[PDB]
């Protein structure tokens, strides 16, 4: 039947949003779906929509039965630190990126230390030293949870495809037009029209060795992305 072929077609996006348009019995599949492949191990990004996809129908029963049965979302909360992943989690699920963004920049300074807590900023030598692990969890939120629109991943594989120039980089993934800096917080776009690589947003005010020594961090060969 029509429903059983597009559980079969778990591409993969265009099944998903059929099946989330056609009520309690797609609705049924996709938390089927979700069951059978959380908590997820390696990041899938048909799992992220699967979950993202019934957040947005925004009702009380499914939202609920999401919370119920993961109520840390989809994706192990790992840090090298013992670091509070889940409000970065409820952000993403909520589709609110612009708390996101504030959270993983707070948590980015967590990550580095007390000097960087308490300047509020980073230096690019506590980047380099950066755990994996925890830029892992946090690219896989920001990745799970936008369609694989966002995430250090996501920049860095612009980057590469820029020739590693910066001055490349910034229009495609809407932090500078033309001469002009993207102004913030009013000036960028918190949302999924953003450009492909908008979030999370690395301040240029103290120059791209913080970003560079990000994007050259191991994490991203480790883990496949
Ligand atoms: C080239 C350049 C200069 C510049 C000048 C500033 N940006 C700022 C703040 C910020 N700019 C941001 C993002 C970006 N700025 C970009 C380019 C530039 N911004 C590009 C992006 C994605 C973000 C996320 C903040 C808030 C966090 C923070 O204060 O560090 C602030 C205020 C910082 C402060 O008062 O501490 C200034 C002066």
């Amino acid at each position: 039947d029509n429903l059983t072929e597009l559980s079969q077609q778990l591409k993969q996006l265009t099944a998903i949003a059929a099946l989330a348009e056609m009520g309690e019995g797609g609705q049924g599949i996709l938390l089927d779906y979700l069951a059978k492949n959380v908590p997820l191990e390696k990041p899938v990004l048909a799992v992220g929509n699967v979950y993202q996809t019934l957040r947005n129908l925004e009702q009380e029963t499914i939202t609920t039965q999401l919370q119920r049965n993961y109520p840390t979302g989809i994706f192990p909360l790992q840090s090298a630190q013992g670091i509070d992943y889940l409000p970065l989690q409820e952000a993403l699920g909520s589709q609110d990126f612009e708390t996101a963004d504030e959270i993983t920049r707070d948590k980015l300074c967590e990550l580095a230390g007390p000097g960087a807590s308490q300047r509020q900023w980073l230096y690019f030598t506590e980047v380099e030293k950066f755990p994996a692990l925890d830029l892992h969890t946090i690219n896989a939120l920001w990745w799970l949870h936008s369609n694989g629109n966002f995430g250090f991943s996501v920049q860095r594989r612009l980057w590469l495809a820029s020739g590693k120039e910066f001055t490349k980089l910034w229009p495609k993934i809407g932090w500078k037009s033309g001469n002009v800096w993207t102004r913030w917080p009013k000036g960028f776009t918190w949302d999924l029209s953003a450009p492909q690589g908008h979030l999370p947003l690395l301040n240029q005010l103290r120059g791209v060795r913080v970003a560079e020594s990000l994007y050259r961090h191991p994490v991203w060969s480790q883990y496949g992305w």
